[PDB]
């Protein structure tokens, strides 16, 4: 089992171990990838109220891996779910990058990575 | 370990057992959570090309728990993650709503649960 979640308010990741086998992660909120595998990217990235932003720069949210964009997101200003089931490898470097930084709202800003079980099971 | 993913193209959904201890899955895609917990609920949503939209109907995306929306999502038909953390009970059924079935691309659109372990380490 291994499941870790980076809160944004407090730059804090909270871990299912004291030191999860499948990730490395930094206080900056991005991780490494030490198990190769099938995982779920998720997290929910809350934009600044449109009324406070007076200039036409969008809300963009990417996630890479290593230096390969994974999803590119936009919406006007509403709350972000980001994420979904990607392969990924021993080595790999994940992380968000955002058009700007002021766009996003830390209270209530979360991302992380679970490791998934298989799911050989069809029904 | 409990983990379903509903495979939108053949209605198929994907699980961690024969029969899974957190869930009860149905084959309209619906799930009903048979364990209290912590759970992320994920998943991709893929439009069609603009190209092939006929209807008049906005891109919208709901996630119902019960008979009432937990989630609303919305984009200019561009690909949608969805879900995030949400605390469920058993009993609860949880479903999507599409404003249009004719507005999604059934091959790579997905989604489900996972019953989370618990992220008691922080830093």
């Amino acid at each position: 089992s291994c499941m870790v979640k980076f809160e944004l308010s407090s730059s804090k990741w909270h871990m299912t171990s004291p030191k999860p086998h499948c990730v490395n992660t930094t206080s900056d909120g991005k991780l490494k990838i030490l198990q190769s595998g099938t995982y779920l990217i998720y997290g929910q990235v809350i934009p600044v109220d449109k009324k406070y932003i007076k200039d036409n720069a969008p809300f963009v949210v990417q996630i890479y891996k290593k230096n390969d964009v994974l999803q590119t997101l936009m919406n006007d200003f509403q709350i972000l779910p980001i994420g979904g089931v990607y392969e990924l490898h021993a080595g790999d470097n994940i992380y968000l990058k955002f058009n700007s930084k002021d766009h996003i709202q830390k209270t209530n800003t979360y991302w992380g990575i679970i490791l998934m079980p298989d799911l050989p099971f069809i029904s």
